[PDB]
């Protein structure tokens, strides 16, 4: 794959075989301050041009209605609380600008046994940390970012060994991400992006003691000084507060 050398990405050379087996209306309210336009096509100077190549190879022609804002959005530096339905194209929503900023502006040193993340993915299931997995490791091709995934109920002793084969986007569930810390196997003080997809659910199975521990008691980067985004179908009160904590003057995406 690509590697980061010297403060500058080198990506990888093209392999044609392989692409093969890799890549083969709804309304919305954009609310906050200073809220950019939204993008009608995927465009480099906007985005990095490796992953609007890697966008292309797999063929997609527009963005959908939470890429279009989430892009320019965070682009900008901003956080993002987004309020979107299933079919509004999430994954892309957060995959998208998270991968086209860590493909340019890189990941921070290490003191180089720990893994340390550039960019951190909180889902509520295995089946969904694993969806999102796939399609990073889809937009990863050729770049510096190598994708991990983690899950309860599984053995912890093989994502351990996936771990230390080194971990720059982690997809995780936030009990098995809290044990993996409690280890001291994950330092988050190089982590300059954090999703937590469908928070809602997260919450409605009692993760919001780990997911706090994980993110206000350990070593992440604090709030305002990295990019966080938020995605979650349903805000109630619960959800405001942890965006409240969470985010910093975030602009609310409200998707259907």
């Amino acid at each position: 794959g690509g590697r980061w050398i010297d403060g500058k990405h080198v990506p990888a050379p093209r392999n044609e075989k392989a692409e093969i087996a890799i890549f083969g209306d709804i309304p919305v309210d954009a609310s906050g301050k200073d809220v950019p336009e939204p993008i009608t096509e995927f465009t480099s100077p906007p985005l990095d041009g490796l992953l609007l190549e890697n966008i292309k190879l797999a063929r997609f022609t527009k963005p959908t209605p939470v890429q279009k804002y989430s892009v320019p959005i965070v682009a900008n530096g901003r956080d993002l609380m987004a309020c979107a339905q299933t079919g509004s194209g999430k994954t892309g929503g957060f995959l998208f600008p998270v991968l086209s900023e860590s493909f340019k502006t890189g990941p921070s040193p290490q003191p180089e046994r720990k893994a340390y993340p550039t960019a951190v993915i909180m889902a509520p299931t295995r089946e969904l940390a694993t969806q999102i997995f796939d399609e990073a490791k889809k937009f990863t091709y050729r770049s510096w970012v190598k994708a991990c995934v983690v899950y309860g109920g599984s053995p912890i002793g093989n994502q351990l060994r996936e771990i230390e084969r080194g971990c720059d986007l982690l997809v995780a569930t936030p009990g098995r991400l809290n044990d993996l810390l409690e280890r001291g196997k994950i330092s988050l003080a190089n982590v300059k992006y954090l999703v937590l997809d469908e928070a809602d659910r997260m919450l409605d199975m009692g993760f919001e003691p780990q997911i706090r521990h994980i993110v206000e008691d350990c070593d992440m980067t604090p709030v305002g000084e990295r990019q966080t985004l938020m995605f979650s179908a349903t805000f109630p009160a619960d959800i405001q507060h942890l965006a409240r904590d969470f985010l910093s003057d975030y602009i609310f995406l409200s998707v259907g």
